[PDB]
């Protein structure tokens, strides 16, 4: 049992690395994971966090939640039906999501069965020595050895895990992992955190809650979605509120106790209280380092806690590499994929390649959604003497007719005003995740604002607003926001 | 005494007029036959796109998409009384009419509030090289209202539905009248394979009353000529899957009235069909007849467009033509771009010409199309080595929604000598929005490697464009083969 590559973690990065090494370069590859399909007790599984308890099921569930808006919005276009007959069956949503994820699990299991030199091992991987991965029955080092895999190269690709704050009654709370399997939709739920997971699940629960229900999102600071464009952070807050979600800023739970009926009594640091049926912690995700026994071989962590790597994903230990969320950088599936492919090209393909972590496009599947690529203006204004911001914002016509007039589309382009180079593009509104993909290609080509406004529009779309902005709306000069340039 | 007289207050004409008055302080007259949408002349102030084109058709396709949303919601756990469901066409048209009227009124205000920018109601024609006559009707013998003296004349009158010369053609409508049908037809035949026929087949399919049937006929073998061929076949299948009957290699030979007022269609093959509405959508032709072009000698192309050069100049010195009347790319953003460039050149001292290559466009079919640049059989004739990248897949949601037939198709066509992307063709939800920034990419001469070294946004349909690294097949000297020699 002597492999060219042993991958610990059969997820977005690990599977891309293993498949490429086996099929592009003829190498003998072992991949370790703890389950062959989604769900409790370990949640993630073959396919990784995105497939099993991440991007794939959450996108299905947001899609389900959007029908609340569609069914109401249809009336402005003449659709008539018994509005009081409308009900949402949560069990059906979960059951259908489970079937779709399981189809992917089954597909990947067929990939392993049929692909030469690509072998799957069920169990918990850890480092025994610099060239041996041990696979045990459980995450505990005292559990029994199942096999010892001799490895010329070892790839750490175990992902991240939900961070749970140490408050009394944390044990009465859940994370996103369990939210994917709730037996009933909560009539009242508190999602804790201001990041994409809290926001995305707020909108899911808001659509499936039974009558008399309320979704509350809380966030420790003043404005949700830190790191996103500030106009969009503010507009999403308004459009969430408009759809019935209570957003509770500058608040943070201090404890949770059980009510007589099994509901949860939340007390915030402020002294406020709230009764909910479910408390979902989504305050962050931390690199999954705890079970690998990295200290056995000396693999170093960063001051933040991710596995430390260079730009070629090398740890401090020769022939041990790390990619994806365990490196605690950009926690995105396509970045883990790109890193895995680059690693295998370099190590086995005599084709050195490194992942570019700038100008990466990403999305938030709030309702409506966010699509973004590159720098927000605050960040550009620190790196560039003259920054211009082009901004267009409006409720689309379709949504004046639908009756969802709160659904303002936002398009913003951030440039280095010295040569017009586009530094960032930020979008809020229907179709934004789809619009922004090719924008990432544009930024990788160093597009300037004039390449956008001299491209002929596609009409009628939201995307054509990106090609309709010729004149800055305002500027940052040496960090100072101002409407007109000096002089 | 006008710097510029514009005949046609549409997409191209209003952009030229506004820019000439507000950017360069010029004195501008703009003529159109109606101040607000609808019968009898359909187009009006704002043009075809505002009144009976892109804007109302997009609203109506959006309405039609609810038929799919209501049905697909069930797979995600939504229930409601299906027998209570009605698609109320009258409400749809009423909401659309008010949206269009709002824009009509906005442009009316533009004219009332902008100095140097003046509107004249009536029919414009060329009396002489420097005079536009405005009459009460399209009849050249109708009464004169105004005679506008013009340093420069802009022909921007658009295009008009083509109608075949068959007995009974008068009982057939065009897209113009479809926007104003008082009731949704139970049985409709749309005639033609182009985008308007396809888009309206989807609209009628959603709003038809019980017992209804939409039939689309096309005189040749495969609809949507000029679009990527993989997409033509697959959109045919997905229309069929949603209950539309596609009747290829058929063409109406005559139409008569049944005793209930419905239409009896006889095809050249001798087949017959009874329908409530026959909608002819076989083409749009440049709208030249009423302009009395023979007065001043403006030359036409063999196919009826006003001949222009790259700067939109006719053969008569201070007479120009933009938009659909030039019979090139009949798209609103192209007409807008031609108008703005023309004004920059004539009045701005910055010669600008419209680039008509690599223009992104869409079809709001259900499912929709997004396209930019060359299809592969055209590229194969201009380039010695062509690579075609192709991916088809089912979006995640349609493993749940009950609409398994909704395959997404992504195709990239390149010059295989240097990897330059010559065309991108998309079929599936999101495609019109995806393709806009693809147009920017092609203007930057993106190569295929620029797409596949860009990191995906996940999960989206658009990331498929960044996930194709190896040609599926090639054309070498115009010959299709799976592998290069
Ligand atoms: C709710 C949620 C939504 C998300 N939505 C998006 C989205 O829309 N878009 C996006 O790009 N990203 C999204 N992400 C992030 C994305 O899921 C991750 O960035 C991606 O999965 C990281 O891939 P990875 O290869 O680093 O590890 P993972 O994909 O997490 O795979 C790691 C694997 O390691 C296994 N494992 C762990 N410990 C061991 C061990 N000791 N031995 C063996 N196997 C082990 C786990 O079972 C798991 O299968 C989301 C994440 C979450 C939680
Ligand atoms: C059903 C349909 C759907 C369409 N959908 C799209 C789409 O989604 N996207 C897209 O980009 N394009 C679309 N188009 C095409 C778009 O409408 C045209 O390309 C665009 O309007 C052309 O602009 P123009 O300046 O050439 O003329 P138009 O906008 O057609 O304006 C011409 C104007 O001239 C007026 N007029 C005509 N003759 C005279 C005269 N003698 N005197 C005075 N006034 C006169 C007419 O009333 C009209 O208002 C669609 C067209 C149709 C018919
Ligand atoms: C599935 C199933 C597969 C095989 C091979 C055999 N069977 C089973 C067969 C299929 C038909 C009948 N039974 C391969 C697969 C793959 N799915 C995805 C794969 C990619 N990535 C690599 C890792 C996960 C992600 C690489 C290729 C591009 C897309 C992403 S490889
Ligand atoms: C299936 C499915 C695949 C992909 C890529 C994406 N999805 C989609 C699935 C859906 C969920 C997860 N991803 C690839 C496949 C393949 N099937 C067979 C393949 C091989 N040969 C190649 C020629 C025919 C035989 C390759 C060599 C080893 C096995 C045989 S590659
Ligand atoms: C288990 C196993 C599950 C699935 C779905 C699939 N598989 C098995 C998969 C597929 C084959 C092998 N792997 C879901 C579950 C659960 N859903 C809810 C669970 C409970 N709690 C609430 C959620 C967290 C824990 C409530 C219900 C009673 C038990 C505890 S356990
Ligand atoms: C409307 C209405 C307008 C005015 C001016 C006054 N009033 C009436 C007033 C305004 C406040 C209350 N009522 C202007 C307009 C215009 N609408 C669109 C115009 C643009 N394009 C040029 C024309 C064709 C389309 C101009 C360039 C930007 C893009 C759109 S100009």
């Amino acid at each position: 049992k002597a492999f060219d590559l042993v991958v610990i973690g059969a997820g977005s990065g690990g599977l891309e690395a293993g498949w490429n090494a086996a099929t592009l370069y003829g190498k003998r590859v072992a991949v370790v994971d703890v389950q062959t399909s989604h769900g409790p007790p370990f949640y993630a599984a073959l396919g990784g966090t995105c497939v099993n308890v991440g991007c794939v099921p959450k996108k299905l569930m947001v899609t389900g939640a959007q029908y609340m808006d569609h069914l109401r919005e249809s009336a402005g276009f003449g659709w008539e039906f018994d509005g009081s007959s409308v009900k949402a069956n949560w069990k059906k949503l979960i059951a259908a999501k489970n079937e779709a994820v399981l189809d992917i699990n089954k597909s990947y299991e067929g990939m392993f069965n049929d692909t030469e030199g690509l072998d799957f091992f069920l169990g918990w991987g850890s480092l025994e020595s610099k060239n041996v991965v041990v696979v045990r029955e459980t995450a505990d080092p005292k559990s029994a050895v199942k096999e010892r895999l001799q490895a010329d190269h070892i790839l750490l690709a175990t992902g991240s895990w939900p961070q749970m704050p140490a408050i009394p009654g944390i044990e009465h709370c859940i994370s996103s992992n369990e939210a994917f399997y709730l037996p009933e939709p909560p009539r009242r739920v508190l999602t804790v955190g201001g990041g994409f997971i809290s926001v995305e699940f707020a909108g899911i629960f808001n659509a499936y809650k039974p009558p008399g229900g309320k979704v509350t999102l809380c966030y420790r600071n003043n404005l949700i979605l830190r790191g996103f464009d500030e106009t969009i952070r503010e507009e999403v807050t308004k459009q969430l509120t408009a759809n019935g979600i209570e957003i509770m800023t500058n608040e943070n739970p201090a404890k949770v106790s059980l009510n007589t009926d099994g509901s949860k009594h939340v007390t915030f640091e402020s002294g406020k209280t709230l009764d909910v049926d479910v408390v979902m912690m989504a305050i962050g995700r931390i690199p999954r380092t705890n079970d690998l026994q990295l200290g056995n071989v000396g693999v170093k962590l960063t001051p933040k806690g991710g596995v430390q790597v260079d730009e070629f994903s090398r740890t401090n230990v020769p022939n041990i590499y790390a990619i994806g969320d365990i490196t605690d950088r950009l926690m995105l599936t396509p970045v883990a994929i790109n890193e895995g492919a680059a690693l295998v090209d370099t190590v086995f393909g005599n084709k050195p390649r490194k992942t570019d972590h700038t100008r990466v496009a990403s999305a938030v599947f709030s309702i409506p959604p966010i699509g973004t690529c590159g720098l927000i203006e605050e960040v550009a204004a620190k790196e560039f003497e003259k920054v211009a911001v082009y901004m267009s914002s409006f409720t689309p016509l379709m949504h004046n007719i639908s009756g969802s007039k709160y659904k303002k589309f936002v398009a913003k382009i951030v440039t280095n005003h010295s040569d017009g180079t586009v530094l960032g593009v930020h979008l809020l509104g229907d179709g934004a995740p789809e619009i922004i993909q090719a924008v990432g290609v544009c930024l990788r080509l160093n597009a300037k604002i004039s390449d956008f406004y001299n491209t002929i529009g596609v009409h009628p779309t939201s995307a054509e607003e990106l090609c309709s902005m010729r004149t800055p709306s305002y500027y940052y000069v040496k960090g100072e926001k101002m409407e007109k340039l000096p002089d």
